[PDB]
């Protein structure tokens, strides 16, 4: 409701009831005398269409007490608050107001400025920068915003809480800079403008495709449920480079939120399609509870600190991601320090086009991309095209001969860096590459479970390292020419579960750990497919061997130097008669002529209650008897007699007759 | 406020005079209001606030003030307007194209831009009124008594609903049409009714099992127990008849229902007799539940019996307590290959049914089953029934088809390809079964079930793999049950059995008749192991360290022969005492159902010789097994040892071996 | 911008065009007659300086129609809502306005008050109490606030969301009281004013210092990268008490946020320097996602409930802390109930000056400081000066003879309270004292991993307790006179991994658990360094012993009561000839005269296909033969004959001739 009123002011005298006819008005700085030029401020006629014309002072008051310019009634305005002095035609002062704002003070605005939460919203601004400049505390993203690649926003060092309720859409990087420590960005949703060509190298039954032509046949234009091919696919799927159409090669679609050179910024509940998150030269930043962004061409979550100080304080905490052409979560040139201040905790990666979690190896540009002292715990990687966890620091194939910006090779050889990562409680399932890969010297690794992988379970280029409670369960299910677990260097493994339900008959070795000392293997492993430097159970208690569904129980010995495929000796218990007979025989055996159990001593065969003793089947040579005060029975066929080669207590030999007709 | 004179006066523009008998025309902005087509309504506004519309022009009196019927009046318009003033001779005194452009209150413009939008329930009579007014935030700042089925339409808006007071009522408060990304934080649901609840555990936290004892715990409370259900009639046989009618068939729950929404998260929820229902939702999460105390229905339910299969639905973090049925439950959800859904980082205490439940069977005429969910990093303590119930098929009537699911002819009962990602789960105190599941082709890892009155695990699984399972002091009530049962042909790699409680009062520890197992650790009674095959194929060089009084033992047992008697053994026994430097080694075999009946010894009494058992009477031809061996036997009437010799050529001869 | 107007009011007549010369104005309550003094309200002259002088009515109008007071023009002010009556010089009413506000009504405040989020901010108030009193919903800390020790703020029972974007700066405690249930405090940053002297008992290669003089040598003034010495350091580094200068002793610097006697308050994403967080007398409070506060003199996170009801519902959830002089997270007099409603889940502690997580022991003040029914799960403690987890309830050194406020010693002996904590999935690395310590009766503990600790791995003063899947891997690496794991009482251990890659030759026992029954040891343990009451593997299947790196395989027996260092017998398989000979011999041995393997029976030595049988090297005594229907061969040297001591089937002894020339 608008009340009818008379907005145009009139100016009347102070001691009688008259207009200030032919008077003058001066307008100036608050609490000054505006009659003096130095104190005057710009005054403008304001026109109906909202245009302005600056005029000179004094303002002229006509005979009716109204302001006029060249005799025409005008509306005068000023940019800021002002003092006002009114003079009559004789030049006597009629009135003076030091500050006109003080006459009609809007008290509500003082109260409102104090009692309401400050937030600006993108719907009120043409550009994101405009909103950012206006922001004091909150910034609401409340309209879908088309950004251009490289669009850069300066947040002015302010500590902002950016609440996203709409998308940032575009191909390329949206770059946020100069956010103050403590700033948070919640609910951000990045989406590419472009819909790329993607491959989907898995079937409707979730089996991995390995054939290049089969993979090419999956090409579709989509922002999800697949990934844009990269040059690593040319290696992963031999022959695919030639078979892909040109429009499916060299694509580069990612919509990336880039946090540049900020400290103490967290991105919470991020999501998107063809989406990427890049922390470039950041410290003490976190990607928290990622809400399953579907990846594009670049890493989904990247902490890259190739320039400036080594990254520290950078974490992926919770959440999950899906797809992407390369790794889900990756680090370059981060060092958590002794305090292990950084890494990946509580994270899930699904279907990384490369690996679920990656610490980069080798030189990138002019310097090291490697990482030290990071945590990798309580995390899960499922169905990566390459690796579950890739925690190596030195290049496997075609390694550099040096490490600019890192420890020289002369100090630490390749794969022997003191990486010092805290690695515990990780699960990997469905990896096509390697479930769990790493390198380094002096590493402690615990509670790692790798299961149901088409590719190898683990590939460990580690040295003087300790692995505790490792489970490698049905890996290399495609039976590639690979081990299920490989360890290069001289390591200790304490607890190693091998074999689920899949046969290893179509594979090479299960564990190849030629310099490693191992204890506590469990599972239905084919002992011929074990290679270690040493295997021992030094600390077992009293033992029982329980046999089910066989007529015997066995405690066997296998000397791998003699033979990896044949037991060299055994202690058996064998049933006499059948079930419930109350009788069994015990048998001690030795291999001869590569025939297991060729020679044996028996106790209670056929419940006879006696020992059956093997004898030498012809004349025994002197050197057949080993120890003093022992005898060795032997056969003399021509007299149908048993003889005994005796090594007497004094060590001398004598031949006796033992049994005759 | 400055004491001012609000009533306008209108004076002329050429000389200082009132516009006596002047005329004012009021119309559309930027038009000529003298034209009636440009005029807008003008009203007298009375002191009591009533209005009366009058004709134009407005009349100015001798004093320069607007008048109607000889009285000074206040005139108002509904919109911004043009104003033209004419004097008694029709000369124009003034023209204002838009009176609002003279000094607009610029504050509302700046305020609307700089402040966060939020409405609050204290300003509205109903929750719908508040939802309608909301733009960004909605604050629940007063307790609100809802009626069952009360339905709120949020208009597709992406709202941040902050709760700092209670929703109070029996039944469901139903939220609908929230936009993707909406969040509801701190919600507290509380029933109006205080029901009758049972508390089937003692002040020393032992479960009660006697129906009469449980009935004796009846009290009216919204917590520290649960409303009896139909399942209690089975759990406590006879309780149905002993419970008074007022304790039976109660249905008190105050439920926040999120209906048919996508991308809604409920965070830090709590309450008393509280439930949370996501009905026909996708990509919704129950996050960091702040220990709501449950009612009759499930505490957290993702139910997708209608519409598309549920996906993207999770319980993440938090905990719940009590409730008559399961704490967290799923019907007709499929996480896809991506495993996009399930329960991670969750704790359940004292579920009246189970901690985490995936429904089995048909419900509402379709499948209630679930696929491809995660169950990880979660803990369930003191459920009345199960810790985790992750089965999909009902363990009965294997003929029955699965409407809405895989046909029974494609996948038999309990052999669905459920494909859940199950890892790192802990259960303690279950009265029913700690960990239960079915399915074919399952992988399960890092499960620990300890200190359970009921069985540790009940696995109706087929061609499945279990890695690093620990079942420690379960079936502590000594029900006629196993500690772990596995029906189908599975592999177990790493199974820890037995804590500090004796199994002397129990039947089988593990009954897994089709399963192949390796790596059992613990003081299991070997008679209480039943498996298809047990083996340690990959041990290294071995040492058996005995802390016993005078011996160490490596025993053999053939379960086909006897489940309770060792069939043979390798012993080492001390000669003399501690520090003697001497022991004897002994190889034994069972005969006449007497373990160790027959043996060969090396170094008995430090004699440095081998004591060899001989057949105590004439040896039959078939007593000797292998060629180039001899078997000593006794001939009493010559006080001699003979030897039955099987020569190298396989033929038998009998020789004299020792005589007087 | 601002329009030029004439703010000073003029009062003119209603029926003719004249000023109300020498008129009178009355001002009173809305919709009343203000000429009645009962209805009048205060009116004020507002001077130019903004000051006010109350005057009595009526207001006086001059010949110009303007308000005057003793002949000077004046600005009169009063409350928004009022009635106004104007009278001419004759006392005739000129006008009456029932309610001046109703003329040009501000509708905006009504709309604004409904549509905007309420938050007050510290920049608008001189003191934190001022802001707290003004708050309704939100409270923003947008300026650094210097507090004094003991400064107490009462939040009126209001449910407040306190968002911190600046620091609370001060030595001592800032005390928050009377927060309503559901209140939350986010991003708080406590910082001390003092930079104290701190010690840093670790080197640049992250080796612990143990020498007092070396530790004193590390003294520096800093708020981080070390801690203030306390009296426990006197014990930890013997001699340091006398070597520290006075300025480094008795320091007491912590900047502590104290939440006092509140219910349902959560502190989220807290940080700081020399910072502490104390919940005193609270219930249902949480310290969530601690953002690596760097600690001071007192515990970093403390739930202290020594008065009032036992603490319940109090958790540390997520996050991490660093440094501090004492423990990172600690509890006094909390009981989670059967519900286990409280504890530590998901937490990381680095470099606690005492322990990572501590449940207090003994009497504090006049009552129990102990704790029951708490969770300790999914947490990690790295590099504590004392313990990783200290979950004991009873005092170790000079214990109390009683437990005021708790169970009596007569009901539960020392170290044997039914603490009932839910303990699972814990990792400790780098502890200088004890990695994992506890006491209690009836405890269940599972999935504990302790690795690479200078001090002992575990010290368990527990009884009738159960430990499942424990790993103690390279602990006591400094070779203190200690065990790697000690357990005092009658416990069960099911799964125990011992030994990483470090030799134990410099140590005493690896496990000393004299009253415990243990199964499932894995690792390269020295068997002489195991002490338990009972060690057994009752439930193994068929067994194979696989030997790598040797010409033989072994299944050995050791009777620890006979000898802890020498095996008492063995079953061996030994290669005959070369590798790939396909022949081996089996040997069964027994110790004699303290020489392992002194006496043995062989099968297939030198591939001879016969059994080599040891005989008594002199005349056998009657008592040498054990069982009926057995014979024992023995040597009669004078005649060059083997005889047999025969125990006939009827048990009677006879001596026969077995072999002669
Ligand atoms: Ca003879």
């Amino acid at each position: 409701n608008v009340v009818v009123s008379n907005p145009r002011p009139i100016f009347t005298e102070s001691r009688s009831f008259k207009a200030v006819a032919n008077g003058k008005i001066y307008i100036g700085q608050i609490d000054t005398d505006p009659v003096n030029p130095a104190n005057q401020i710009p005054v403008y006629i304001e026109n109906e269409d909202g245009s302005h014309v600056q005029i000179t002072q004094p303002l002229i008051i006509n005979a009716a007490g109204k302001i006029v310019y060249n005799g025409q009634l005008v509306k005068i305005v000023t940019v800021q608050g002002h003092s006002m002095a009114i003079y009559d035609a004789n030049g006597s002062q009629v009135d003076y107001i030091a500050n006109v704002l003080k006459w009609d003070p809007d008290q509500y605005s003082i109260e409102a400025d104090k009692k309401f939460k400050y937030s600006v919203k993108l719907s009120d601004y043409p550009t994101l920068q405009d909103a950012a400049s206006a922001a004091v505390d909150g910034l609401l993203i409340d309209r879908d915003y088309n950004f251009y690649g490289g669009e850069t926003v300066d947040f002015g060092g302010k500590v902002l809480t950016i609440e996203c309720k709409a998308k940032f859409i575009g191909d390329g990087n949206l770059i946020f800079t100069k956010l103050g420590k403590g700033s948070r960005i919640a609910g951000v949703f990045m989406e590419s403008t472009t819909t790329p060509w993607v491959i989907k190298p898995w079937t409707d039954d979730n089996q991995w495709l390995t054939d290049a032509a089969a993979v090419v046949a999956t090409l579709k234009q989509s922002k999800t449920d697949g990934y844009q091919p990269t040059v690593s696919d040319y290696v992963k799927f031999p022959g695919i480079e030639t078979l892909l159409p040109p429009n499916a090669k060299g694509q580069n679609i990612t919509s990336t939120l880039e946090i540049r050179e900020c400290i103490g910024v967290e991105v919470h509940r991020a999501s998107g399609l063809m989406a990427g998150f890049l922390f470039r030269g950041c410290h003490f930043c976190k990607m928290v509870d990622a809400n399953n962004p579907s990846g594009g061409k670049d890493g989904i979550i990247t902490f890259e600190n190739l320039s400036g100080d080594w990254g520290k304080g950078n974490y992926v905490i919770g959440g999950r991601t899906s797809y992407g052409s390369v790794s889900s979560a990756q680090f370059l040139r981060n060092n958590g320090g002794f305090e292990r201040d950084g890494g990946v905790i509580g994270f899930t990666s699904y279907r990384a086009g490369e690996s679920g979690v990656k610490t980069w190896q080798g030189t990138v540009g002019s310097t090291t991309s490697r990482n030290y002292n990071l945590q990798f715990r309580d995390s899960v990687v499922i169905y990566p095209v390459w690796d579950g966890f890739d925690l190596g620091a030195d290049t496997d194939m075609n390694p550099e001969l040096d490490r600019p910006g890192d420890y020289p090779i002369t100090q630490y050889p390749l794969h022997q860096l003191p990486l010092n990562h805290l690695i515990d409680n990780l699960l990997v399932r469905g990896a096509l590459g390697v479930g769990f890969g790493m390198d380094g010297k002096g590493m402690y690794v615990s509670n790692i479970t790798v299961e149901d992988c088409a590719g190898s379970g683990a590939y460990l280029l580690t040295h003087e390292s300790v692995f505790t409670n490792i489970a490698i369960i049905d890996t290399n299910t495609k039976d590639f020419q690979a081990n299920q677990i490989y360890i290069s260097g001289a390591c200790r493994v304490n607890g190693l579960r091998l074999i689920g339900i899949r046969s290893t008959d179509g594979q090479s070795l299960t564990i190849d750990a030629p310099n490693s000392t191992v204890s506590g293997i469990t599972g239905m492993v084919d002992p011929s497919r074990i290679n270690v430097a040493n295997l021992a159970e030094e600390g077992l208690g009293n033992i029982r061997a329980n046999s089910f569904g066989y007529d015997s129980a066995a405690i066997k010995l296998r000397i791998h130097k003699l033979s990896k495929t044949l037991d060299s000796g055994a202690l058996y218990s064998h049933i006499n008669g059948g079930a419930g007979s109350g009788s069994a025989y015990t048998q001690l055996t030795a291999i001869s002529g590569s025939t297991p159990d060729a020679v044996s001593l028996k106790v209670n065969h056929k419940d006879c209650r006696g020992a059956e003793i093997p004898f030498v089947p012809d004349i025994a040579s002197d050197d057949f008897i080993k120890d003093s005060s022992c005898f060795l029975p032997y056969w003399e066929n021509n007299s149908t007699s048993l003889k005994a080669l005796v090594k007497k207590p004094n060590g001398e030999l004598v031949r006796l007759t033992l049994a005759t007709l």
